[PDB]
């Protein structure tokens, strides 16, 4: 399903989903 990861260069505790530059990248 859902749920981040500090491994992604992000925070873990996300905002949402879609929104966030988790997918921007490839
Ligand atoms: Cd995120
Ligand atoms: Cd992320």
């Amino acid at each position: 399903g859902s749920g981040c990861d500090d491994k992604c260069g992000c925070a873990v505790p996300c905002p949402g989903g879609t929104g966030c530059r988790c997918t921007s990248a490839r």
